[PDB]
């Protein structure tokens, strides 16, 4: 039993932090096979972030002029490119723990571990969820960046984020590790605002479950409803719309629980319509967006990472 | 910005997993040194669980009924003894993963990360509380006993915690790593339940804190309180009381704030008798009970390891 925000094992990934410094600027860099990836910006001054010519700047640097240490054991930069918004640094040492990994972009509403890091050193870890307007509610203080995003699938690391800025709301943004942001944002200190975010109706249901395995079912109910008509109720109160595939893929968590997708979708119109009346589900108050289907499967069934 | 449960970094702790099988029954180890430690339930069938006398099961085993898996490597026990509660199985091999650690037991309040693991596998880590019983609301699944609980200071790992069972209110029970067990809990299926249970109330204020810190002040009020007032006043809520002690601990946060203890304790008084008014703190419309003063103090501050 119980029911608790849970991120991967970080060992692998812990393997793979380096700080990389460029003049007085440090931040964290992922260093797999012989390349080193950080965010672009660890090329920049302070006056330099206000409007920065990445390719004139970094055609001014030489090899030697970025510091990269693993641990307190210093690696050798032998060449630098670019990739979007990362740098890409070529080092003489391929990394011996690098482990089976691939670089993925994961959707609005999915999930995934955050390797919070200073000084290339791993502080703590946390799940996250990529929010329907491209943000993340993170804990990033400065020097946080260049943390990573990932999540453990069978015997293979999937890097998802790499942490690049904090908002003015302070929500944070960031890239793949291909160097493309998620959301509308630069990365130039300008007016950048976290667009209005939305509730993500599949998690929302994925919890339902969670909570029903849990042994907490004061809100189901006798009622029904068509998909159509349930977005049409869903929409009034800024929740995502539900399609025919947040349906399939909450299929086994239906099968488990033996209550019909709909049914669920009914119980959710009725808590938006009424509210709680005072009562929570699995110790909150309000309706958590922050688990996938996948999610709720993995901590209820027990699926393990060797 | 931002303000998270975070548990620490699981790759020490990671290294040292280990399957312990006897019988029909496989659970966690932690392999430290030429030890593995493990629950001593291990040796325990169905029918042996509800009077089992742990002498007599232990005195009929020999080592080779012990199997212990470190991966793909079987490790040959060549040594067993029981120490409270858990077992203690000599390996023939010194694991070479052993990080710097201590055994230490903590005190209800204070928080640590637990890596749940099944067949000495790594499923997921996440930041416990060990509840005023003596109790964690953990997720722990049958094959989760022997999964440890612990907290890093620079590169050493201080266990605290080695999980044995799950009580019928779906909340937690284990040990330390000398095998006592944390609350008035016994390794028997007879019918024990957890006591009331209380918020934490020197980390609620903590957590009142933190919001501050984070430049959020629409909670904070006019008043302050008596220690003995807030006592009188809580208590009625089901919250711990707070002692000088606990005063004293929130020092550095009042300091760093300029919000004295006692101001923040006549905002906690409001917040109990008004609610929220459908406003957050820290994205949560509860008050969270499981941050410590040291984990506000790590989280808005940066430590590394
Ligand atoms: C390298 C230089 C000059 C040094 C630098 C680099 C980055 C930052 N910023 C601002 C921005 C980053 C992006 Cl991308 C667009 S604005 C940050 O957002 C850094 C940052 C990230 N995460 C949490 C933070 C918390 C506090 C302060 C800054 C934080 C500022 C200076
Ligand atoms: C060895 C044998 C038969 C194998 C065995 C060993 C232990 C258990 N128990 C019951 C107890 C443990 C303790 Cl200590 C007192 S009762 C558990 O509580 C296991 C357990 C732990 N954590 C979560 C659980 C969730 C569901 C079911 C059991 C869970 C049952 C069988």
């Amino acid at each position: 039993s119980g029911f608790r925000k849970m991120a991967f094992p970080s060992g692998k990934v812990e393997g793979c932090m380096v700080q990389v410094t460029c003049g007085t600027t440090t931040l964290n860099g992922l260093w797999l096979d012989d390349v080193v990836y950080c965010p672009r910006h660890v090329i920049c001054t302070s006056e330099d972030m206000l409007n920065p010519n990445y390719e004139d700047l970094l055609i001014r640097k030489s090899n030697h002029n970025f510091l990269v240490q693993a641990g307190n054991v210093q690696l050798r930069v032998i060449g630098h490119s670019m990739q979007n918004c990362v740098l890409k640094l070529k080092v003489d040492t391929a990394n011996p723990k690098t482990p089976k990994y691939k670089f993925v972009r994961i959707q609005p509403g999915q999930t995934f571990s955050v390797l919070a890091c200073y000084n290339g050193s791993p502080s703590g870890v946390y799940q996250c969820a990529m929010r329907p307007n491209f943000t993340i509610k993170g804990s990033f203080l400065n020097g946080s960046c260049g943390s990573v995003g990932f999540n453990i699938d069978y015997d293979c690391v999937s890097f998802c984020y790499m942490h690049h800025m904090e908002l003015p709301t302070g929500v944070h943004a960031g890239t793949d590790l291909e160097g493309n942001f998620y959301g509308p944002f630069v990365d130039r200190q300008t007016a950048q605002a976290a667009g209005t975010d939305t509730t993500i109706t599949v998690n929302v249901l994925a919890w339902l479950y969670a909570a029903v395995i849990n042994g907490d079912r004061w809100f189901l109910n006798r009622f029904t409803t068509t998909l159509n008509d349930f977005n049409l109720v869903a929409m009034k109160y800024n929740y995502e719309p539900l399609t025919q595939d947040h349906v399939d893929i909450l299929g086994p968590l239906s099968a488990q629980t033996g209550i019909a997708v709909l049914d669920m979708c009914a119980s959710l119109k009725e808590l938006l319509q009424n509210g709680m009346n005072g009562r929570t589900i699995l110790g909150s108050a309000l309706l958590e967006d922050e688990f996938t289907p996948f999610d709720v499967v993995r901590q209820c069934s027990g699926v393990t990472f060797q």
